[PDB]
């Protein structure tokens, strides 16, 4: 194949282009939300996309360097509706230019169990998402095509905690990712995520595409119940004396509204703080998705409310329907390893009270 | 074909950068001969070839831009060994942006006649010369392969005095082209061609070895023939006076040192001015290659001379040991294309005396 063996000449030699970008006369700047910057050549990247094309074009007149500046693209200020990483920048970068996927380093999409695969677990997901939207904006179909093909493949296994993160995103492209957005939604829509959980966590329109779909399958579960709408929107605005008098007020089964998980997966720090300073709700009465109070409190990654609820007394031993207890939810979420040490300190305390 | 199918896109990305170089933020310019010029880009280049990487690391800091101008390259300080055209430098460069190699624009490639094949004239030999010597130059081995095997299995097609220039070309290349440079060498050697032609177009330490090749492998060819040198050496000086006096001294055979070709090929046109109008030797005889006077006039690109000739009364009707009348010597030795008009003059001159 005398035909081929050029074309990986080529792909090799622009590689190498990349790989010592300082040497071969590297001229433009992408930085990234922390500060870190990837130098690249403005010729590949406006060859490659429409989209560099149309921003470099913009960013070269209202400016002047006289060669002792490069033109910076702020990947905070352009890619607005979503916050990515860098190892995917790196691979989306290297596909432009050596034509061929780079696999992600070691350590980035594996979390912290014995035995998670690391297949659908969440660093190995967000990377996949971060990945997809870099080159959804970026106008790369086939990458498109490619990892959306992933991520329609694993959409089975993840919980749906994470399933409803995949729809967000999913709609916040466009046409590009149809196939995974009417997956994911039908995937949805059967389950039993409450009203509240939907409203706080998804766009307007959506929660009206689903909860007028709610019943349409002949499964009758509407809206009710507008009691417990005043002590969740009395309790998300930061009011605690008020939520107080409240429940004291019309005496209407406080924990029955599951004002515990609620103020714990929601709301802030203090407010949760503040609750649990309040003792007049059980602790371990679970939701009906089928969690307790500090399996929520462990997934949201917070060690003062871990610690503060086993003060509580809570059975941090007992397990959901799935099977899974406080120390597996905080090593699934975190990312093993300047960083985040939020998640690698919760999954010590699970590991101690013993 | 998933592989196969990146790579193409790169290809014709790149390819789409060399279409329109003033678009994608070119760097520089190669600047030939006559004065034209080839935007590249600098990164290509640096990358694809290291004698560029060492011309531009060179050049860095001699002139500091500063966005007020590009860095010309001036291809005769480059590569000064030899000429070059204008495609062969297109044919190179897109090779090296875009893995595949563009063919000549219609008309380079071939010659003046209507007759010919288009295989072995003058043109098509040029060209694929000069497309070797910029490949050694730039040191790209798989281009070199590919138009050496070109040349390898032409070579035994074409007329011996174009075999010359292969052969000269050759021994400037480096042991890249040894195939090529053994196979022309045994190709002349085993020939009748003179001694004289031999050490009048080639250095003396290659037509030392030329000497031995037939003393070695047999024959016993070298003559000795002195006499006659102090006639050539005496000639080749732009003089008359001096030949006048040597051939009024011992009145020797001007014929016999076929004195006319020797004033046709090496010599200025005002040896054959003075020489032709002095009208004392026969224009019809021919030296051991097989050729007149009037044939080699053609072969020179000379069209005064061939004038001159017409009007002394040489027969165009009569053909070479290879079959051929000097009308057609001079259409296969030009080109079919604002240029030098002169080679399409000559031929005008020959054909309507009928
Ligand atoms: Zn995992
Ligand atoms: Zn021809």
């Amino acid at each position: 194949g005398p035909d081929v063996s050029a074309l990986q000449l080529l792909s090799n030699s622009f590689e190498s282009v990349f790989d010592s970008p300082d040497d071969f006369y590297s001229d433009a700047k992408l930085v990234l939300s922390d500060g870190r910057e990837v130098s690249f050549h403005r010729c590949v990247l406006s060859a490659r996309s429409s989209f560099f094309k149309s921003a470099l074009a913009a960013a070269k007149k209202e400016k002047d360097s006289n060669n002792t500046a490069a033109v910076k693209l702020e990947l905070k200020e352009i890619a607005k509706d979503y916050e990515v990483g860098f190892d995917s920048v790196v691979t989306v970068l290297a596909y432009v230019y050596s034509s061929r996927v780079r696999p992600p380093p070691k350590g980035v999409s594996e979390c912290a169990d014995e035995n998670c695969c690391h297949v659908a677990c969440r660093p190995a997901v967000d990377f996949m998402l971060e990945v997809l939207y870099l080159a959804f904006i970026f106008k790369i179909p086939e990458l498109i095509t490619l990892y959306q093909r992933h991520l329609l493949d694993v959409v089975d296994k993840v919980v749906i905690e994470d399933t409803l993160v995949i729809l967000k995103l999913a709609n916040i492209c466009g046409k590009a990712c149809m196939k995974l957005l009417d997956r994911c939604k039908e995937i949805i829509v059967k389950s039993n995520v409450d009203m509240v959980s939907l409203e706080k966590s998804l766009p307007e329109e959506l929660v009206k595409e689903i909860i007028d779909r709610r019943k349409e399958l002949g499964l009758e579960v509407p809206k009710v119940k507008k009691h417990v709408s005043n002590v969740h929107k009395a309790l998300d605005s930061d009011d605690i004396e008020l939520v107080k008098l409240l429940l004291k007020e019309d005496h209407t089964n406080l924990d029955d509204a599951c004002a515990l998980h609620f103020a714990v997966a929601y709301c802030n720090v203090k407010t949760a703080t503040d609750l649990l300073k309040l003792d007049l709700a059980d602790v371990n009465h679970r939701n009906p998705r089928g969690y307790t109070v500090l399996h929520v409190a462990a997934m949201r990654k917070e060690p003062q409310l871990i610690l503060s609820l086993l003060e509580k007394g809570a059975s941090a031993s007992e397990a959901t329907l799935e099977g899974r207890t406080a120390l597996m939810i905080a090593k699934q979420a975190t990312m093993a390893v300047k960083h985040s040490l939020k998640g690698r300190l919760c999954v010590e305390i699970l590991e101690q009270e013993d």
